[PDB]
């Protein structure tokens, strides 16, 4: 199942990320069961919001909210769910979240499955717009849930995004 | 074309509603073109929102923001730019925008076109999710666009819409 | 407009159908109104059911239903409401409904727009299955809106389809 | 895989369906295979119709058509086929056909899913509509397959369904 | 009807642009008609091709080909055919087809519409993937249609683009 | 998981075919991972193409390109990424590309899912269109992946396709 999917080929440069929602979809917030690798329905979201990107995570890894990292991955045209992408990644929106410190990576398709982002190798690259409205997204897009919240501490760079990635790893090795 | 739709068989009761965006779709505001009837991207909006309803205008009608009065119509499946449906008014969110005082209508398709909405009477009918879900919208939607900008003012009954329908086409009549 | 457009380049062997409800669409029954040539919501189907193939009518024609003579148009993919097809007619669906006769054409597109359907040369030719989704689809679609009924009569052939196409074309001219 | 997901948390009240058609989608009628846990291809539907709700089945249970007890889920967009959807049943259509009694469940969403549907206590709470959409539905899906067939007998209330579940759970127990 | 749209606001800088086909959309190729405005189905394309970005006209121009100019417009979400869009002219393809001499503009929507394309002011700022699929797409996308060919001649900046567009206007000016 | 689904019923006239790539969908190339089952994307494919018929493989076989069998499903609508679909062999397209020997294998539902495709007997039964299409999809998908590219050998009949089936099974047997 995609519960036996590395981490990546060559961590934290070269990652595979499984992917629940795709962009500009419906507002259906699917996460992974890690007992049975299955797509549940989290929830519905309550927003008339959508993803910028392709949205998932990065298998073997353990973030501070209890989940696997979390990761945005623009592709020209969505991804399905539970499909995986092999990509590299450029920046990493810190921010916070009533489950604990959940930072957003964002992660490029590698350059083996297109060219296109080849260009993209920090976070200064992406397109303003794009890093604007990913903020946004995670600033409002619980706002009409009660207990749900986040707060956006900021955009940092690939070595942070990397740093980000082999910590989530380790801590998933050690707990 | 659509310059030459009726306001309404009855107003304000019995309404023409002109669509220009459906429910839930991608992030591009056409409006239609007073001179030419012709549907125009007035723009590609920055935030990564969608409208919770169908929008678009009473025909023959004039807001103070220059434009004619703007109406949200719920419906099971969105329904074609450019197409136009007949309907009932229920509320209205009260609002300002950078362009002058914008009232949001809500009107619900008329009973001939469907039995689904009959029993919405009155504002306190809609759904508190789906009358949340469009104030947040109206309130965030121009966040990432310099110089656009909201002031949500609250929701108001069937007959404070009604008024609002009576009070366009009489602009519209006098100007 | 769409009020302009001529019934066909060589009726009735030569057509054009104004295409209104895309084949395998959501359940919105749009008419283009005769005054203005707008997209009109006639009404939410009531049924779990879809066209079986893109609907539409011939201009310049008139039923016993007191509308312009009706048509489904099988097309490799669904068409948008509004567009024009040329086609040639293969058969007809004979029927009754609650407004009058009210047969059911069928074309295909004409040569020049695809070779596919040339083969479809008479009502034999088209599939038993689409012809007895179309029987069905014309007996069921109507069955939880009261007031709302169809007889169907059986179908006929492409000799049969121009006769009917020149008895509206007349029954418009002559009215 | 699917295989491995439990009937539910607080069986009957608190059930997970594992989602195996899309409310409004093509007529593709997909069946979870048992042995290997994947979505194949049942048949392609020969009527012009669609499930009014997402659609699909109660792990480790058995109905008496030899199947795992058929569930029917509302939800405000469509799901994916293979996710699964936390909900709680409130009604249930009771119906025969070909393969032994088969009857259909209702089951909304979870509170924590959404709030959306949490009104919704029993039958009676359901839209007119939809439950007359479902029953039209299944009296007709089945019309242009011979050797298929249905018998509706009738809605029951939240009770008769939560009963159905434990029987059907306790069948796939006991055989 | 989109027989009365403008060329443009300040041609050849500021251009209107009639959408008929989308982006990566169905192989529908619609056309408008210049007697009735509306949307034709020029015909069904054989080979498996779609359109790399969204395609239309300008209006009040004729080309060689006896159609007006042609243009390619690259949007974040395709559009709707029979919209219209303000764009700035940034290239051209140059290209001969069986029906003339038949460039094809690129036009990017105008600063008003969004900021994403501003920093795209001359040929070279296009992505080269994308300019290799339009140039692959006219070079292929005939190659099933007996009599219908295509002999792209290269890409030329943003002052051949505006050029042509200056010639296409005084051509249907003076015809 | 998909890696434990049968090559087959009935080898080679009743085979199971994993579909990869929905007909007429974006050009997201996907793969099945041998190790995990899970679906990978392998590539966002260069040109403006789109596969004739969904896509995919027969598990348990392996081709001279090292990957299982290749499989093109025509259905009346799109499948899943994913899913299974049984089907019946009826003709092959033989090609080489840079991995090795690649056929491509058509096969058509099986008469227990639909009867739409039992008039299909062998390759000559396909439409030439649909079979011209295909032939020029994989003349020219790779076109612009430097590195990629193919040599389309010819078709051939349904007793070859169930030849390669046989050969590629017993491959993946003795390897
Ligand atoms: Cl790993
Ligand atoms: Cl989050
Ligand atoms: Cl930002
Ligand atoms: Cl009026
Ligand atoms: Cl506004
Ligand atoms: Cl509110
Ligand atoms: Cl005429
Ligand atoms: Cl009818
Ligand atoms: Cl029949
Ligand atoms: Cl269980
Ligand atoms: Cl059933
Ligand atoms: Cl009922
Ligand atoms: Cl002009
Ligand atoms: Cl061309
Ligand atoms: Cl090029
Ligand atoms: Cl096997
Ligand atoms: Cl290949
Ligand atoms: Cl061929
Ligand atoms: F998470
Ligand atoms: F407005
Ligand atoms: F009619
Ligand atoms: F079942
Ligand atoms: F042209
Ligand atoms: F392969
Ligand atoms: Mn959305
Ligand atoms: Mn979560
Ligand atoms: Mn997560
Ligand atoms: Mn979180
Ligand atoms: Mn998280
Ligand atoms: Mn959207
Ligand atoms: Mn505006
Ligand atoms: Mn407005
Ligand atoms: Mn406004
Ligand atoms: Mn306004
Ligand atoms: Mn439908
Ligand atoms: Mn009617
Ligand atoms: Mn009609
Ligand atoms: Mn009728
Ligand atoms: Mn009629
Ligand atoms: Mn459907
Ligand atoms: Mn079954
Ligand atoms: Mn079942
Ligand atoms: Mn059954
Ligand atoms: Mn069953
Ligand atoms: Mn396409
Ligand atoms: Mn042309
Ligand atoms: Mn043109
Ligand atoms: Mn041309
Ligand atoms: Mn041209
Ligand atoms: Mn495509
Ligand atoms: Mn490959
Ligand atoms: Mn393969
Ligand atoms: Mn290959
Ligand atoms: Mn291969
Ligand atoms: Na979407
Ligand atoms: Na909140
Ligand atoms: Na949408
Ligand atoms: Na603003
Ligand atoms: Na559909
Ligand atoms: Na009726
Ligand atoms: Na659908
Ligand atoms: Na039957
Ligand atoms: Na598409
Ligand atoms: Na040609
Ligand atoms: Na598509
Ligand atoms: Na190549």
């Amino acid at each position: 199942s995609l519960l036996n999917v590395p981490a990546g080929k060559d961590l934290p440069e070269d990652i595979y990320v499984v992917i629940e929602i795709p962009a500009n979809a419906d507002p259906i917030k699917y996460e992974i069961d890690k007992e049975s690798g299955a797509l549940f329905v989290d929830r519905f979201m309550s927003t008339a919001m959508f993803y910028p990107c392709n949205y998932g995570y990065i298998n073997h890894t353990l973030s501070l909210d209890g989940d696997p990292v979390d990761v945005l991955v623009p592709t020209p045209y969505p991804l399905q769910p539970g499909s995986v992408t092999r990509c590299r990644p450029v920046g990493v929106l810190k921010m916070t979240d009533e489950a604990g410190e959940d930072a957003k990576l964002v992660a490029v398709p590698h350059s083996k499955l297109s060219k296109e982002y080849d260009h993209i190798k920090d976070v200064n690259d992406l397109p303003e717009l794009l890093k604007a409205q990913i903020a946004h997204f995670f600033e409002h897009y619980k706002d009409l849930e009660k207990g749900k919240w986040v707060k956006v501490e900021g955009w940092e760079n690939a070595e942070a995004a990397k740093a980000e990635i082999v910590a989530s790893f380790e801590r998933a090795k050690n707990k």
